[PDB]
């Protein structure tokens, strides 16, 4: 029976679980093909990276599981959002930039429908409309490096003189206009793609924290996270499941916790109130309205929508791609504002979003040197203040007007802005010690102000900053590395399995994969609870109960089975 | 063997055969491995430092024009803030070196107007592009030879 096993090799999917007889137990099922074509996609393998570099390097081993678990529900649902898919110096400069961009590319009634067939056509292709805001960022600022100031028009005129060739001038005029249009697309794509999966996100996760437990019913709500209160202005909607699969959440907590407290109470706080009408819908039959369509629409939840509003602002991708928006609109102001649009998207490849971020990765100490660093220069402008008064000046001829000493402000500017830079410390800028008077008593301040402020400050704090990316550099190959020599699942390294040859990857490619389970999960849900096997339904009942001790979690089929099995 | 056969140019291409050769004990070798080992993200670095470079430049150019000039006597032909293009390669061959960002070549800020809207240029200009991106620059290439 080879050819047939050959043939049905990538659809058989073995799966490992643990339960109800203290061994390790097999299971068997069938993938359907059309997940395994939707499993490879571009969102999908980076949202997968992304989960698993968080899970493994944001501390583990109590919750992994129950992460594992809810990025599972996750990313089913945009597994099902996939759907809706049906169909001289210029000549050293242009030298340069081309060079610049291409490792960047290297690695960078019825008339309504017409609107949701070409708004669909965005979410398609989303990244290359980013691909190309890039691109006309990069050669609208090529262009501005030609810009001229003369103080006679063509009162200082900005007139921008180009090369002997006339053209390139309107060229700016339309890359300015088509750079606003191509930026808005990718705004309207995200709010199009991306906002259903962190709103459902909020959803599924006041839903967990309503029906597990009574944050918001039994103790107190924590008042003080602004996510913890600003979900307060939801509970009364009608529409609260809006893209959570249940749909009807409200009865459960309800019948947990509706006795215990004031019933009442409990059915006025989550809306829904007159409890007989629901209970009494799913009596006689299900009556179907006379459709409203474009009548009654605009009766909506006021307090869904300012509550969807609000998660919408305080999220940060969005927020972003809307600074963008500002600045390029800002940028037909008829001025330069298109020169900082290519700092955020240069800041697309790792290795310097790395860099970007060690400046404020270990800034909480940054502040407190910088602190140091400032009160140093104040004592030691403090004590030269009212001692070396004399010295502090500029060597003007036959008049002296200028002289950094007698003000304390102004004394304390010229230090932190001179003496910190230079080599050396305040002994190059300032008259010569020479004198007979305060040689000895001034030699010592330079000496231990070249000491104190240049050779060791600023060198911890320059080692501060550079030693962070060290450390994010150390802890993207550590993540890297770790999951190489684990499995994810079983409590065991590759120590073990290695006494065989290939042991790791029969370890990880068809026993528990991280992939079988994510087959596993959407295919209990396809297979209607009347048709589950001994074992499908020992598991799902766990897994409607919250209850992760299916796992294995130390073992898989091999530990148990040594002596037969060697 | 064409740069031999090209030494005879009555020239001093020789000069270029020593070092390759020179590059035959491997404690060199490792050395000239180390600029091209970790390359892919010098480049990068490189690019950022170019940008951040050119921003500044772009800051200073509608701003402070009447401070970037070689103090000439009774006439000044030379004004690095004039054109775009000059400016940008004045910062970029001048401000990079030197000890201390641009506070050391141009004029000084005593005057009353923008003296504090120039001193914090300053001291960002130096913090941001000296003691950071050439100490991670300088950085990356060491220690790919550790
Ligand atoms: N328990 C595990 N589950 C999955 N992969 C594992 C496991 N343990 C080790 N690995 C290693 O991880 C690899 C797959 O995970 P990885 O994150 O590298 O996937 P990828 O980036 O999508 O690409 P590729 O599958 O080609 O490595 C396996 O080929 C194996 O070398
Ligand atoms: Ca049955």
């Amino acid at each position: 029976a080879e050819s047939i096993l050959e043939y049905f090799r990538p659809y058989l999917g073995r799966i490992e679980i643990m339960g109800a007889s203290r061994r390790i137990e097999r299971i068997y099922f069938e993938i359907s093909e059309t997940n395994r074509a939707q499993w490879e996609m571009p969102q999908v393998k980076e949202s997968k990276r992304q989960f698993i570099f968080d899970v493994v390097n944001e501390g583990g081993e109590a919750e992994k599981m129950e992460l594992f678990v809810s990025f599972c529900e996750d990313t089913i649902f945009e597994m099902q959002i996939a759907a809706q898919i049906s169909e001289t110096a210029r000549e050293a400069a242009t030298a340069l930039a081309a060079l610049l961009w291409a490792v960047v590319a290297r690695a960078g009634g019825e008339l309504e429908v017409q609107r949701v067939k070409f708004l669909n056509y965005l979410s398609r292709n989303f990244y290359t409309l980013r691909f190309l805001a890039l691109f006309l960022a990069f050669a609208i600022n090529f262009i501005l490096l030609f810009y001229k100031v003369s103080d006679s028009p063509p009162n200082m005129v900005y007139y921008f003189l180009e090369e002997s060739t006339g053209y390139m001038e309107p060229a700016l005029w339309c890359l300015s206009l088509l750079h606003t249009l191509v930026a808005f697309l990718c705004i309207i794509g995200y709010n199009c793609l991306k906002v259903p999966l962190v709103i459902f996100k909020r959803e599924k996760e006041l839903a967990r924290k309503l029906e597990f437990d009574g944050l918001y019913i039994t103790e107190q709500p924590g008042d003080d996270d602004v996510k913890g209160q600003w979900d307060r202005l939801v509970l009364n909607t009608p529409s609260f499941p809006s893209n959570y699969w249940d749909k009807f959440v409200k009865r459960k907590v309800l019948d947990k916790h509706g006795d215990i407290f004031g019933r009442e109470r409990i059915a006025e706080l989550l809306g829904m109130d007159l409890a007989s009408l629901e209970i009494t819908a799913h009596n006689e039959r299900k009556p179907d309205p006379p459709p409203g369509l474009l009548t009654w629409l605009m009766s909506i939840d006021v307090k869904y929508q300012i509550w969807k509003f609000g998660v919408i602002f305080t999220d940060n991708s969005f927020l972003y791609l809307g600074w963008y928006m500002v600045m390029s609109l800002l940028g037909h102001y008829n001025n330069f504002f298109f020169a900082a649009h290519l700092l955020d998207i240069a800041m697309g490849v790792k290795t310097l979003r790395t860099i970007l971020s060690s400046v404020t990765h270990n800034g909480k100490q940054l502040v407190m040197t910088v602190g140091l660093l400032a009160v140093v220069v104040y004592l030691y402008t403090v004590v030269a203040f009212n001692f070396f008064r004399k010295f502090y000046n500029k060597s003007e001829d036959e008049d002296e007007p200028d002289m950094k000493c007698d003000d304390m402000m102004t004394c304390y500017l010229f230090h932190m802005y001179v003496g910190v830079r230079a080599g050396g410390g305040i002994g190059d800028e300032i008259e010569d010690p020479a004198g007979d008077e305060y040689e000895l008593y001034r030699v010592v301040f330079d000496i231990t102000f070249f000491f104190f402020v240049i050779v060791i400050l600023l060198a911890i704090i320059q080692g501060l900053i550079i030693d962070a990316f060290g450390e994010l550099r150390d802890q993207q190959e550590q993540v890297k590395e770790d999951m190489e020599t684990k499995c994810f699942i079983c409590g065991i390294g590759s120590d073990y399995f290695d006494t065989t040859p290939h042991g790791f990857e029969t370890h990880t490619l068809e026993e528990h994969n991280l992939a079988n389970y994510m087959f596993f999960l959407m295919y209990l849900i396809n297979k209607d609870e009347t048709e589950h096997t001994g074992q499908e339904s020992y598991v799902w009942k766990m897994y409607q109960e919250r209850c992760w001790d299916f796992f294995p979690a130390g073992d898989c089929f091999r530990k148990q089975y040594e002596d037969q099995l060697s």
